[PDB]
């Protein structure tokens, strides 16, 4: 809308690029009226689109995303963040850092004391993964992203990366769910902490058909006991019957605490998927040792 964004800000200046997303061109910026700095998403071209971004505004949560402002003429609309040193991504793949279980505790408790908040408002990320898990200079991690930009935008025709969103996508969506809840966000944690624990994508399909195979051969195929209605779902297929791999020999240190947790996250019925507040009160974040402090997470450098 011409009379719900403001055409110019010029209290932005562009400092450096900083990379290419799916849907926006992302480059730092410092707002010359506080001396902060800041990222700004920058997409090409909508009353819902306009509501998204408003809503995530006034938001407020140590560990969800600043979304500062937004401005834009006509073909374009520009998102300004709170500038981000790193996120869980770089960090997974980062050989140089060793992963505690401190570390991940950390990393897990400020995940889902985010999701919790969010959850609490009555929203859903639907787009958690690693990547959209981002980091502060002083170890606070905020929930970004949304998939505003998706929301509304032209895809990016410089987007060289590989989409991944598939791999944290719970089996409900797979099979095409048109009704879903705080399930589909839950999931996608678990398979975060998997990859925290395994430092490789837990369940890397590269097709919907093979993600569903991944899933069911790792966990197992479902029963409608354990899942009712499942065969009901709208694109619901039959699959071999798979015993799956017990969570003790997939995640070989873990803790009777960590994989109660996991196994909560992972339960196929999307009504019986442990909530964040579930998830927030479980033994694994009472249980020694504690989460790391921020000041002490590791940085890659
Ligand atoms: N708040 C932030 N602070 C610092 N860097 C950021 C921030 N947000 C995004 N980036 C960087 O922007 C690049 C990718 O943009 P990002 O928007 O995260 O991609 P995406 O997950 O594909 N989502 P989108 O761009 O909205 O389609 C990466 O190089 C990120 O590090
Ligand atoms: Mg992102």
């Amino acid at each position: 809308m011409a009379l719900d964004v403001k055409s110019r800000a010029k209290r932005y200046e562009k400092l450096d690029f900083l990379g290419e997303g799916q849907f926006a061109t992302v480059y730092k910026a410092r707002d010359k009226n506080t001396n902060q700095i800041v990222a700004i998403k920058k997409i090409k071209l909508n009353r819902t689109a306009l509501r998204e971004i408003k809503l995530l505004q006034e938001l407020s949560h140590p560990n969800i995303i600043g979304l500062l402002d937004a401005f834009g003429h006509k073909s374009n609309i520009s998102l300004v963040f709170d500038f981000m040193e790193t996120d869980l991504e770089v960090i997974i793949k980062d050989n140089s850092l060793v992963l505690t279980p401190s570390h991940i505790k950390a990393y897990m408790l400020m995940t889902l004391q985010g999701l919790e908040y969010l959850h609490q408002h009555w929203i859903l990320h639907r787009d958690l993964k690693p990547n959209n898990l981002l980091l502060d200079e002083n170890g606070v991690l905020k929930l970004a992203d949304f998939g505003l930009a998706k929301s509304f935008g032209d895809p990016n025709r410089a987007y060289e990366h590989q989409v991944v969103t598939r791999w944290y996508r719970a089996p409900e969506l797979l099979f095409g769910a048109r009704m879903y809840g705080v399930g589909v966000d839950m999931w996608a944690v678990g398979c975060i902490l998997a990859e925290l624990l395994l430092r490789v994508p837990f369940l890397p399909g590269d097709s919907d058909l093979d993600q569903l195979t991944r899933i069911f051969e790792t966990l197992g195929t479902p029963t409608e006991e354990q899942w009712p209605d499942m065969c009901s779902l709208p694109d619901y297929v039959t699959f071999k019957s798979f015993p799956g791999i017990p969570l003790h020999h997939i995640f070989s240190a873990a803790g009777d605490d960590l994989l109660d947790l996991i196994q909560g996250l992972f339960l196929f019925n999307p009504c019986a998927r442990i909530t964040a507040t579930q998830a927030l009160k479980m033994k694994y974040f009472s249980n020694r040792p504690g989460p790391t402090p921020g000041c002490q997470l590791p940085r890659p450098n």
